[PDB]
């Protein structure tokens, strides 16, 4: 296989305090040979005798609230360098204070405040720890169709430690809502550190205090949209926001009328990600429609430039189907066996090189999930849900890489949620379920496996995110309890044997972003073994709260974020309504061994 360009990492070493002890975690990262194992060091001194060698985890008995931990990995007898000292954590939660900006009044005299909203993750000093790049949202953003202003996007870089690095202001000409700003973080163009692509405008001011296009500029219309004037792309240097490149977006408005009507309510609907469309470095991928015209535009950012590699557009001769079928999200992974990546566009797929993969015909839906749901059927596979109520299936499960439809159920209704998971760990692969969102009718559209099989036609009450939270190889489901105005996280887990789920996790404190979509600000593997954390705002925004497991694992993988699938996800996260990672291999009950990452160190 071709290697992937990855991030550096470092071990990630983390210590928290439990009643039982103090619990220590790692990563096994994709430079490990599959046979590293690893020594424990406390205060100084080795603590294990035998190298630890079938997970990254460990529970010191003997460690208190002052020990001081290190890490050292051990090949072939010849132990290596100890990794820096980690300190006991009081709690499973590292608190990350946040710089809240004021709020303002719009126009019309409303008022409006910010609340902390999507994240997303890159190392932007290439020291091999992630920083957390993150949206602010005001309390007037808005669904495309509903009118009315909406306060300024800000874009903030924070460090683990909570030092604030600086803040991007999109300005007064980019409208304020899920559809709207999707920004991509990631090492484009090799040389080790993060950047952050989105589309920008006139006044937009970058990280440094620099003004793009025209400070003067004000193209929002009486009813607070942006319907004219330039629109930009900029690329921002991950250390200081400053902005390095700025082109046209692509494809432009054009006339308003063309996109299927005059207000922009399909024209602004953007989607973002980062896929590895030659198989070894990754491109950026900007899209724009999907009720209608359907647009994708992939670049490469090298030395300072971005430079067009390809657009696909539903308009181009032979296209026509493709339109009408994306979703509030993109999926990207390999699924055709050619070591590039395709984008999974919701109920359609385009190639590596921007030509038509398939279109399903099955229609633009609000969930999905690309992964090997059923491995006992050689490659990758996508389930997901659909909203137009005349289409053939509520929920489909089909081949990824050729759009064949192995199953689906007709709901002859907008199916709103979908998951698909792990959950059941007498089932080898991902049962699949459909349900109501919150406020809706409260339906279930049954809970199947992968292969079509009926358990239930009451679904887990819970599709949202999956997230593996505790010890086994099940993956848990994330979601919140929604009271019509604040949603309060949960993670709970699925009782197989009496069909129920249970509250395994519900921190204080903290809220859902998103409304019914109780979004945390991110999941990802940032630190420690493989299971991933959750970061959730305060109640007042005034701090990010990362959660962390402390469940033991008899289980070793290599770090998710050096997964081919995985990673970009992280990346695609906070894309429109944010859609939860996925593994590009099988993690579950009856799994293969993996393979092991094929990769090269971004910066050597
Ligand atoms: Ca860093
Ligand atoms: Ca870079
Ligand atoms: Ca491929
Ligand atoms: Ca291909
Ligand atoms: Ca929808
Ligand atoms: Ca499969
Ligand atoms: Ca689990
Ligand atoms: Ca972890
Ligand atoms: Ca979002």
């Amino acid at each position: 296989p071709k290697k992937r360009q990855m991030e550096y990492l470092t071990r990630g070493l983390i210590a928290v305090q439990t009643e039982q002890g103090v619990f220590v975690s790692w990563r096994f990262l994709g430079t490990d040979h599959e046979t590293t194992a690893f020594h424990l060091y406390r205060d100084g001194k080795r603590i294990t005798r035998d190298p630890i060698a079938e997970s990254t985890n460990f529970l010191d008995q003997n460690g208190t609230a002052d020990s001081v931990y290190q890490v050292a990995a051990v090949n072939k007898g010849r132990e290596e360098k100890l990794s820096k000292k980690a300190r006991v954590w009081q709690e499973n939660v590292l608190e990350v204070p946040l710089a809240k900006p004021e709020g303002g009044v719009t126009p019309d005299g409303k008022p409006y405040t910010y609340s902390a909203n999507d994240a997303s993750v890159g190392d932007i000093d290439g020291d091999g720890e992630y920083e957390m790049i993150l949206k602010w949202d005001p309390s007037n953003s808005k669904d495309n169709a509903h009118d009315g202003y909406t306060g300024e996007v800000l874009i903030d870089a924070y460090k683990l430690d909570g030092t604030f690095l600086w803040r991007i202001n999109l300005g007064r000409n980019i409208r304020a809502g899920a559809h709207y700003t999707q920004f991509m973080v990631y090492d484009l163009d090799g040389d080790g550190k993060a950047e952050i692509a989105m589309k920008t405008a006139d006044g937009t001011t970058d990280g440094k205090g620099h003004i793009i296009g025209d400070e003067q500029a004000d193209f929002r219309n009486e009813q607070g949209r942006i319907l004219s004037g330039p629109e930009y792309l900029t690329v921002f240097k991950g250390e200081t926001g400053e902005a390095l490149t700025t082109v046209e977006y692509e494809p432009p408005r054009g006339k308003l009328e063309d996109w299927g009507d005059g207000y922009g309510n399909r024209m602004d609907r953007f989607l973002a990600g980062t896929a590895y469309l030659d198989g070894e470095r990754p491109s950026l991928v900007m899209a724009r429609g999907y009720y209608t015209r359907t647009v994708l535009v992939a670049y490469d950012f090298r030395n300072g430039r971005l430079k067009k590699r390809w657009v696909f557009d539903s308009n181009q001769p032979g296209h026509e189907a493709y339109a009408g079928q994306g979703n509030h999200s993109l999926s990207v992974a390999d699924v055709d066996g050619d070591g590039k990546d395709e984008i999974i566009y919701g109920a359609m797929a385009v190639d590596h090189d921007g030509t038509g993969l398939y279109s399903t015909g099955l229609g633009h839906g609000d969930a999905m999930h690309v992964g090997d749901l059923d491995p006992s059927r050689k490659g990758l596979e996508v389930f997901q849900v659909h909203e137009d109520a005349t289409k053939p299936y509520g929920l489909s499960l089909r081949d990824a890489g050729t759009g064949e439809i192995l199953w689906g159920v007709h709901a002859g209704t907008d199916v709103g949620r979908g998951m698909a998971a792990h959950i059941d760990p007498s089932y080898k692969g991902s049962l699949v379920w459909g349900i109501d969102p919150p406020g809706n009718d409260g339906m279930s559209y049954g809970l199947f496996t992968s292969k079509g099989e009926k358990i239930s036609d009451k679904a887990p009450s819970s599709a949202n995110f999956a997230i593996w939270w505790d010890g086994d190889l099940v993956r848990e489901l994330l979601d919140h309890d929604w009271d019509g105005t604040i949603g309060r996280p949960k993670i709970e887990k699925w009782d197989a044997e009496n069909g129920c789920l249970k509250t395994i996790f519900q921190p204080a404190g903290v809220l859902s972003n998103n409304g019914t979509k109780g979004n945390p600000v991110l999941q990802a593997n940032l630190f420690g073994d493989w299971r991933e954390e959750v970061i959730w705002r305060t109640e007042d925004s005034s701090a990010l709260r990362i959660y962390t497991t402390t469940h033991l694992t008899r289980h070793c993988f290599y770090t998710l974020m050096h997964d081919p699938v995985y990673r970009l996800g992280i990346a695609w996260q906070n894309t429109a309504y944010n859609q939860p990672p996925h593994t590009s291999f099988y993690l579950g009950t009856g799994m293969k061994k993996p393979p092991k990452p094929a990769l090269y160190i971004a910066g050597s």
